[PDB]
């Protein structure tokens, strides 16, 4: 079991967020906190100008190969459609590598809830769509429902949660392992 800074940092912020304290005075791109039932994904989520500047930044704004999960920056809202999130495949078992757990079966066959914590409201999302390897706007319901139907038979399994035009889709992408939950 490896302990280093970024498993330091990481875990000091898992306390910050338990202790209620808020983050945003820590990092003004802070958004909202992100986890994944029966996993270690356990994460605050950041938003920059681009899809690249917390890839290899921390949460501190410091240099760190494990990065921070961090949303697309063309997201605007927590109604928006769909929203993406991306996290590294870390080999110390860290960020978004507990993703490839949804490669099991018997694990996507369970109901594991991916959970957002913003301004003291809980958003659960139910997966339904995981798979090894994009989109936030949709000019319209159609395609909207096509990107629906795309990742749903993209999934390694059928889900017995359906989705429709009128729920909202998360997406937790690995920057390769991607799954997909619905509200």
């Amino acid at each position: 079991t490896k302990y280093n800074h970024d498993t330091k940092i990481s875990s000091e912020l898992q306390k910050k967020e338990y202790k209620k304290e808020d983050l945003s005075k820590i990092n003004s791109d802070f958004k909202f906190w992100l986890s994944v039932e029966n996993t270690n994904i356990n994460y605050p989520v950041v938003q920059s100008k681009d899809n690249s500047y917390y890839l290899d930044k921390d949460f501190y704004k410091k240099d760190s190969i494990s990065g921070t999960l961090f949303m697309d920056y063309r997201n605007k809202s927590i109604d928006d459609k769909n929203i993406i999130i991306y996290g590294h495949n870390m080999k110390n078992k860290t960020m978004f590598n507990n993703l490839n757990k949804f490669k099991d079966a018997d694990f996507f066959k369970k109901n594991n809830k991916i959970k957002i914590t913003l301004n003291g409201k809980e958003f659960l999302y139910d997966v339904f769509s995981a798979y090894i390897v994009l989109k936030t706007n949709f000019n319209n319901e159609s395609d909207y429902q096509n990107y629906i139907n795309d990742i749903t038979s993209k999934s390694l399994y059928k889900s017995p949660i359906k989705v429709n035009s009128n729920d909202k889709i998360v997406t937790l992408a690995t920057c390769r392992m991607v799954i997909h939950g619905r509200l």
